[PDB]
């Protein structure tokens, strides 16, 4: 039935499944070490993640695939979609990540942990592209929903005509949610030209988000913090309660 | 500038006229593999960078600007040739016309099999597309000007003018794509729906790349090799 939806009902469908905003553990000791900081934020993380389960059940069309592609689609796009959801968050305060409600943080406090200042810089660079395309909350909730079922779709095994099925039936919900930017945009006043333009702009910042995330996996490996990254069990567990 | 007075058609003409020719491997046929793709590597570079220069736009940046976007999609680049290559060969990589491999030849190499099967993967979605030769060239050119353009470590007033120039050409290659949709006869829907298609197999060759580079420092030009290479 995700495939029969309309431009306007899947828009709706989106921003009634965004997450909550969740807050930092309350008054941490000030000022930070490189332990605590990452504590802190690993915590959060863990927290957003359980929100994100709940979210990506509801993206039309992402229960319709099999566990097991469910799973490797989220283990593909996590860190992706706590990477765009930060960079949102912080729109709004340019020079600054709004890490939570309570935990906003300049660059020179990036510093504290080692590696970090060049990704937060990454981020920040990503959160002034959006304020300067002046992103709308509809334009990135469908962003997300392209992270969740795009990042993955290319390391499916996807050899069996069922598999062929699973990864028909992402590109179809993509193509939909492609037709979606497109309705808004239209429907804001852009001529086509100015349509294919803005959609061609915030696709490739998804290559972006895509390095961002890379290297950051990059670091939670080097801080030997891969016990950090949920493991596909865990995904699992989380996607069948 | 020129390149923002291109038509669609003038855009692909530059584009295809630019296109580097499809080396050999220096394997000696009447008579040992990471040696074969670095030499090959090494000799791709050097026309890329004269390809680099060829493209619409580029030339118009300042040379630190244009090293920089060639130290973040060198190997972006390399691999979708390596993957445009490979397109009527299923399940082989053709690294060269006489360096066809497949898996079995990935697995030896401890340069892994993951990276090999990525892009048989993207070479896969390339064949299912039914992409087209001018569709591969603009998506060349849109690694080269977008990888690196959220990544420039200056914000005087030339680095705004530089990032607005790219994102101005970017504009004129997606205008361009589309224009080859239409003119194949794409529906205006299917016009943006392919758009789409293609600028999301971007972040998987960014992905596959950034796999890449983590696995060859398990060579990279620098960014002094590069701006000497380009001063040239
Ligand atoms: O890649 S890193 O910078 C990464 C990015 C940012 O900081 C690190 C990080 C993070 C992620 C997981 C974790 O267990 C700890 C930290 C971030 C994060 C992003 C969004 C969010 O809602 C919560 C946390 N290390
Ligand atoms: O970085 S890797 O992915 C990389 C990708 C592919 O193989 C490695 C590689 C390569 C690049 C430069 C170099 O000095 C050596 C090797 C490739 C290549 C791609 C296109 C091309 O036109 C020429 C060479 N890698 C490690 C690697 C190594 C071995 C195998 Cl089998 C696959 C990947």
């Amino acid at each position: 039935l995700a495939l029969s939806l309309t431009a306007d009902q899947m828009v709706s469908a989106l921003l009634d499944a965004e997450p909550p905003i969740l807050y930092s553990e309350y008054d941490p000791t000030r000022p930070f070490s490189e332990a605590s900081m990452m504590g802190l934020l690993t915590n959060l993380a863990d927290r957003e993640l359980v929100h994100m389960i709940n979210w990506a059940k509801r993206v039309p069309g992402f229960v319709d695939l099999t566990s097991h592609d469910q799973v490797h689609l989220l283990e593909c796009a996590w860190l992706e979609i706590l990477m765009i959801g930060l960079v949102w968050r912080s729109m709004e305060h340019p020079g600054k990540l709004l890490f939570a409600p309570n935990l906003l943080l300049d660059r020179n406090q990036g510093k504290c942990v080692e590696g970090m200042v060049e990704i937060f810089d990454m981020l920040l660079a990503t959160s002034s592209r959006f304020r300067m395309m002046n992103l709308q909350g509809e334009e990135f909730v469908c962003l997300k929903s392209i992270i969740l079922l795009n990042s993955g779709v290319y390391t499916f095994l996807s050899s069996t005509l069922k598999s062929l099925e699973e990864k028909d039936h992402i590109h179809r919900v993509l193509d939909k949610i492609t037709d979606t930017l497109i309705h808004l945009m239209a429907k804001a006043g852009l001529t086509l030209q100015q349509q294919h333009q803005r959609l061609a702009q915030l696709l490739l910042i998804l290559s972006h988000i895509r390095h961002m995330s890379n290297k950051g996996m990059e670091h939670l490996y080097s801080m030997k913090c891969k016990n950090v990254v949920p493991s596909y069990d865990l995904l699992l567990e989380m996607l069948d309660a």
